[PDB]
This record gives C-alpha cells, sequence and structure tokens, in this order.
C-alpha cells in the first residue's frame, strides 16, 4: 500500500482487530474493526519526540466509538463507510482502509465483512 | 486491491475461510474457501440503512453452496473457476477473487490450493 | 499479485507453511517454505475435470523435497534460489514466489526469511 | 512488494514479529516489530554458498536492538523511522519496510502501529 503513487510520502497508522459490539443486523454482536489511516510523512515526522509532531493514532479507536454509539445500525457498510468518512475529515489524512466483519455470521465460516479504501484527490 | 484503477470506484465484500466438506480429488475431505466480491461504491451506497440499497453479501456463500452441491468434483480449478464464474453472473459485481485449499493435502504442509482473479474488461 | 499485468491471465497455485527438517547454516533445524507458482488459464483450465488439463500442483512439494534432498545448503538464499529455479524451469509456468524461513533463528522472532519473486520475460 | 518496478531486480529479507520490551509511551512495555530489507539479487545471489556472498540477514534485529537500546523513546514514529534510517544506510539496502506496534495499548484491540515503507531513488 505505501507503494502506491499518492501514497509514497505517507506513513501507515494501524488499528488491528478492534473488537466491538453493538445491535446491527439487517442481542449485541460482536463486529471486528480493522482501520488503516496514512499520513504524510511530511506533516507526521517527529524530530523532538512530541505527541504534537505527529497525527495522535487513538483518533482511530475514537473515530470507531463515535460511530458505533450512534446506535440506529443495519448494515455493515452503514457503519463502515461512516468510520471512513470520519476518519477522512482530517487535514493530516491522504487515505484511509477501513474493514469491518461479523465473525459469527455463519457457523461455517470465520467471518463475513466489508472493507473500503478511500484516497482524497 | 482496492487500489487497483478498475477497482478504485469499489468496496471489497469478503467472505473469509469458509469450510465444506465434500467429495474431491483427482470419504469427504475438508475444503477452504475465500472469496471477495468487488462492487461498485455507486451501485452499494446506502443512505437509507436498507439491505435493497446493497448487494447483499449472502451471495458468496449461497454460490459456494450451489457449486458443491453439484457434485462429482475431482480439480479443486473444477471447483473454483465455478465459483468464480458464479460471482461473476451478476450486474453489480466489478470483479472477483476465488480460492479455494485442502488443508489435508499433505501432512507436513498446512495447505495447498488454488486462487483465480477475474475482472470484467 | 494476479493484479500484475503479466499475470492477469494466470491462475496462482500455492503451497501453504510447508515444513522441512533439514541440516541448514552459515542437529537439523526447522525450516517453513511457502511457494506460489503462476500458470495461465490458457493452459489450466479444465473442461472435463481431469488431470491431464492442469498443472499438477504436486510439483511444489516435489520440487521442494528434491531441493532439500541434495544436502550441504549453508544459506536460505542457496534454497530459496534453487526451489524457483526448479519450479521455474516448466513451459506451463509463468512466475513463481517462494519464500524460506527458520521459525527458530532467534527466541525473541518468530522466523526470519528470504523470498524471491521471478517471472518470465 | 516484489513486483513493485523499482524492486523486482530484488530479494526480500524479513524478520517476523520481534519482540522486545521497552520503555516507551507518550513500567516496560512489549513492542512487536517487523522488518523487510530489499537487496539486489545481483548482489546478493550465493554461487559458493557462502556468507559473504550475501546481505547479511542479522543486521536486521542487530538494527532494532541498537534502536532500541538508546533510550528515551516516546512515539512509536521515533522508534520505526530510526530503525528505517539504520538500515537504508547500507549500500546494497535498496528499500526497508518497518512497522511497530503495541499489542497492550487497548484491551479491546489486538494492536497499534505505525509503518514506513522508504525506497532509495
Ligand atoms: N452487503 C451486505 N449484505 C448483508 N446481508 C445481511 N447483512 C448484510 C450487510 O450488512 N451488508
Ligand atoms: N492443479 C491441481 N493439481 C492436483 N494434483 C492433485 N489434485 C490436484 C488438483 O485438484 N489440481
Ligand atoms: N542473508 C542471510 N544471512 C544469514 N545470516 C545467518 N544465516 C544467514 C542466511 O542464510 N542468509
Ligand atoms: N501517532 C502516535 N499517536 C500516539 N498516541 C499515543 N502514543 C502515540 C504514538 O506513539 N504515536
Amino acid at each position: 500500500a505505501l507503494l502506491h503513487p499518492r501514497l509514497a510520502d505517507c506513513r501507515r497508522l494501524y488499528l488491528r482487530n478492534h473488537e466491538v459490539y453493538m445491535n446491527i443486523g439487517a442481542g449485541e454482536q460482536r463486529v471486528v474493526i480493522n482501520v488503516d489511516l496514512f499520513v504524510p510523512l511530511a506533516l507526521t515526522t517527529p524530530v523532538e519526540d512530541k505527541l504534537r509532531e505527529v497525527v495522535d493514532y487513538d483518533l482511530m479507536k475514537q473515530s470507531v466509538a463515535q460511530c458505533v454509539a450512534r446506535g440506529h445500525i443495519h448494515l455493515q457498510e452503514t457503519l463502515c463507510d461512516a468510520i471512513a468518512a470520519s476518519l477522512l475529515a482530517h487535514d493530516a489524512v491522504r487515505a484511509v482502509r477501513v474493514s469491518t466483519e461479523k465473525p459469527d455470521a455463519y457457523p461455517d465460516c470465520d467471518a463475513v465483512g466489508v472493507e473500503v479504501f478511500r484516497i482524497k484527490d
């Protein structure tokens, strides 16, 4: 992904397998979320080892929490697209990849999920 | 994959590690199947959180079941290619990736498998 | 990988985590090998579900066995390169990816390994 | 990655899940590090099975140890960028991918991390 020409000047921040329990469905279900945020090196290269010099990666879990807390989600696309739109709404974000999946959708499958990858023009 | 130019306007629906037991071989054997379906955002962006607004991802498991139920499969290519052809036969599908594998083909390997990735022109 | 332009008309045959025990080192050690073979669809699309219609994927494990059986291997590159050269030496092979790794090289790492990816011109 | 045009003439050396314990934070924490080093085939193709013919892959763990041993690291970017700069500082290295992650950053996530991928011009 960091080989893509629009992303070659970026670092990747990533959140792996963030689980939440929520009401979702077209009791609560487990949903597993993965996020990749692409932020420019020129905006996120610390030279004083200070948090203010980078994009705080706590924004990924915060954005998922905000989206899940809105309630009333039926489709995985609704949640996935909302997390991606939230995370794109930041000046220092160039691109985002978000997947959601339901490990318990089917007894004979590990998961079924939805993924988007959005890059700013 | 969603960086590929023909897929940049798509979301990815995915089915991870769908296991089936079937007669296959050039008793039943376990076969593990993975599917990625690429569907255009323009056709699958819900604005009312309704299932009719998207491509129902149950189509992946349904298509595998239909193919496995035909019986008389000897080669992994026969099954893999049939699942891919079935899933391409939908107006809102742009591309599909399908892999099949046999975890028990060899005692000293985790799996041997076959994968195809087909994109509509 | 099947999005690469030279590989778009290929299927991928794969062998996941083939373990062998052998003398290797610059008692026996465990080495884990992964192989991807890219073969043209035009040469490997069965229409009669017969093995003669495809490239038999047993060739991957056979080639690893032949290379390991030669003995006297010190470097991972020597083994990896030999497996790749063996598997390229077939008319219906367009490309091969081979990795070798040593899970026990270091107590505080899962593995250290070497990978090559060779495509015929 | 070995399909990328600048890397097509390279092999990949890789270190998977190197764990360290260190003080890091914007007691010690566990940090998991992954490294991919791209080195030209023309510089690393052994024909006599001798270590002097290749880039010794012990350099990856050595460089991580040197960086961790400097102490006083607050941000993951500081560590990740330092490992990448160290490993690029070798004539036979064409590119490097380095990720760091903290498995224990959040109770409901497997990890949060940072990755860079640097290629020499
Ligand atoms: N695409 C899609 N299909 C479904 N089928 C059942 N639930 C869903 C969902 O959330 N999204
Ligand atoms: N390519 C291929 N080789 C095999 N060798 C044994 N079974 C098979 C199969 O299903 N496909
Ligand atoms: N590149 C490389 N470095 C090593 N250092 C120790 N063993 C090896 C090996 O097999 N290959
Ligand atoms: N990007 C980034 N955000 C953080 N938030 C808390 N620690 C860190 C860190 O090391 N890097």
